[PDB]
């Protein structure tokens, strides 16, 4: 069941981003991704600047930020981005019409599918939002884009249950090249079928155990060795007082040494 | 099975958005909801001064806008919302942890819970997100707020079936108060357990037949008879050539003669 590793699955995997991506974890040495939440750009910038160098993705929430602006925000995002080595992914979370989606996700303030190099969408909506995305985005970009589907959420009471999941696990089906994997909480297969589904998995937190609105916390290993790929921290990291250089090194190391311990298995 | 006048779901409703909503409605004679999808301010502010007096109500997706300011666009809607007498409804669809859509929705740039009388969430997440929904409402405004839960879709594959449509229809009966009913295709039943569900069904026209991107139309008549109270028209106002002053006498008109049709219904 153990998957092969990162700078195996970067010469093997169809879409140019999931490779490069497997190329930096390998690089790099790191399956984290920082999910810094933070409402103000200042403050966003200051707190990849110093995770930089130990992740290997970083996810946004550019409608979260008070003050975004395509000079201010994503131009030093894309130079951080270039510099540190890591992909940019921002969590915008499509569900909508795909002629809706098609125009939140090329266009209006933010111009998400010009930066970034990755994003993800709900499968409620159905297959037409992967196609949706798929051509708003090279409506706009020459660029290599990536899809995730969220097949399962982290919070409490979360509907992506088994049925929802595999409609949603369907939809990414629809193209190999474009659709890079899920955000999920656990394997969601697909090896059988040729598929090389990058899994990332949010509510990942050594000490938080959660919630105060929903969230819930798995351990880094604990997620690990369900089988996820990447692991997506955000408080965990740079909040209640944390600091994040010191907790990047921190997370990165051990869902490395969760990753050589999964790699050593043989079922 | 057919409802009660919306005179009088004004002053039964428990939600004072879903009472002023009800009031417009019997006010203007009208039961139409215009979603002007335009790209820039300009034609946005035009259109909803042309439909401002046959709407009930503005269904709005600020991130599709080019030129978005809370100066240049949400200061003119809500002159536009106080002169012609409609409510404003962001469709912004949240869907993320209840800590993540609780700063989407009442900072970030668009700042959708201090203008908005109403808004609608994925029922994905799960409870936590009317909660995360709620209080980020309350802790920024003092005015009325609503919360439409999207129960149905109306393109082309969508995951929202039976059972998600179930969990979804259960997030809602959590808050009578702030929950005003739904975004379906189809009346949501809860009259016997004192819901007055208000039933809000895009995916109207006329004339087209939809798709292009997954969209897909059913006419004024066929939704209202399905029991939806507004009906949520947009390209069918203003695209292909149209004329938004006349189409939404039109549709306002087709919309209001189906609804005096139902309630002469008994069964
Ligand atoms: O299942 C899910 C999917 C997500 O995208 N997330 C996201 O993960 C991010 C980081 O979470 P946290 O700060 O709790 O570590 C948040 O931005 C959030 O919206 C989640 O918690 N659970
Ligand atoms: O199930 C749904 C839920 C929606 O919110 N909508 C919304 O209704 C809107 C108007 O659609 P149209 O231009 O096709 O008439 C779009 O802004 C869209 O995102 C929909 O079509 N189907």
């Amino acid at each position: 069941m153990h998957k092969a590793t990162y700078k195996e699955r970067a010469a093997t995997h169809p879409s140019p981003v999931a490779a490069k991506l497997f190329n930096i974890m390998h690089e790099k040495q790191t399956n984290l991704c920082a999910s810094l939440d933070v409402r103000t750009t200042k403050e966003l910038l200051e707190l990849v600047e110093a995770l930089g160098p130990k992740i290997c993705l970083l996810k946004t929430h550019v409608d979260i930020l008070t003050d975004f602006s395509m000079e201010g925000t994503v131009k030093p995002l894309k130079a951080l981005s270039a510099k540190y080595n890591f992909l940019l992914f921002e969590d915008r979370k499509f569900a909508d019409i795909g002629n809706t989606v098609k125009l939140q996700y090329s266009a209006g303030v933010y111009r998400i599918a010009e930066w970034a190099d990755i994003t993800n969408a709900h499968g409620v909506v159905g297959p037409g939002i992967v196609s949706g995305l798929k051509q708003a985005a090279e409506e706009v970009t020459k660029e290599p884009r990536g899809l995730l589907m969220l097949a399962e959420l982290s919070c409490k009471g979360s509907l992506s249950t088994g049925e929802y999941t595999k409609g949603t696990v369907d939809i990414a089906k629809s193209d190999k090249d474009f659709v890079i994997g899920f955000i999920a909480q656990r394997d969601m297969g697909g090896r059988d079928e040729g598929y090389d589904w990058l899994i990332m998995t949010p509510g990942v937190g050594l000490d938080d155990k959660g919630d105060a609105l929903g969230q819930q916390y798995r351990t880094v290993d604990d997620v690990v060795s369900t089988g996820s790929d990447i692991i997506i921290v955000g408080r965990g990291l740079f909040a209640k007082g944390r600091d994040a250089k010191v907790e990047g090194e921190r997370y990165r190391k051990a869902g490395w040494e969760a990753y050589l311990r999964r790699c050593g298995q043989q079922d």
